[PDB]
């Protein structure tokens, strides 16, 4: 087995409170309405984000003239705790991205996204992934979401990011955060299936060969 996910991060800073941007809640809701019928697709959306983060790290390291480190995507199910967890060893998120990225689209304009979603030229899941709101799909299956991230940028601190998706999110400095990003999803009552290894394996194996970095599920290689 090869696992990197462990509950070892520790809160080491006081909590700063932030309220959702105006049109953030509306986008959360529309992503949920759009993907309910195939709600298992949140896993693919998050794997895609992880893959993107690893590509961003690659380009940083190429310009830095440095070797590629362990570049991996990990899934972990906990049936007892009713969670699914995804962790990647990519570029991570800065403090300002953790504070601002949730409301990025709406502020920058959601019209292009909403128009594309309406046209249905591609799968709704692809449109959502492409316009950079795949993280929104975490909330549609979650009672609450727990993020740990630390950017590869020099001087970046590690952070814990918490939200129930209701209108507020909380950020605190954390120790023991590995460069990259871990998302812990505490699953909704109708979404418990995704805390089952068998179920998640059945979902992921349908596209795991399309993932360009080593993909692990509960310590087992999927590709
Ligand atoms: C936790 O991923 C996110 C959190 C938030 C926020 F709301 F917590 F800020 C907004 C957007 C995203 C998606 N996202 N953005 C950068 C990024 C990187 Cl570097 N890695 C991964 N795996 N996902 C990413």
């Amino acid at each position: 087995l090869h696992s990197i996910i462990s509950s070892t991060e520790s809160v080491q800073g006081s909590t700063s409170k932030h309220e959702f941007q105006a049109e953030t809640k509306k986008l959360l809701d529309i992503v949920a309405r759009s993907l309910y019928s195939e709600k298992e697709v949140f896993i693919r959306e998050l794997i895609s984000n992880a893959s993107d983060a690893l590509e961003k790290l690659r380009h940083k390291l190429v310009s830095d003239g440095q070797a590629l480190p362990e570049m991996e995507i990990h899934l972990q199910t906990n049936a007892e705790k009713g969670t699914i967890t995804i962790q990647d060893t990519g570029i991570g998120m800065t403090q300002e991205e953790l504070v601002s990225n949730l409301g990025t689209i709406a502020r920058s304009g959601s019209k292009a996204f909403l128009d594309a979603l309406q046209n249905q030229a591609e799968a709704s899941s692809k449109i959502i992934g492409q316009f950079g709101v795949g993280f929104y799909s975490a909330f549609m299956v979650a009672d609450r979401v727990e993020v740990y991230s630390r950017s590869a940028a020099p001087g970046s601190l590690g952070y814990q990011w918490l939200s129930d998706g209701s209108g507020v999110f909380e950020i605190a400095e954390a120790s023991g955060v590995r460069t990259g990003t871990k998302i812990i999803i505490h699953l909704k009552s109708d979404c418990k299936e995704f805390s089952s290894e068998a179920r998640v394996r059945d979902v992921v194996t349908k596209y795991s060969n399309f993932v360009s970095f080593p993909l692990y599920l509960n310590g087992r290689r999927m590709n």
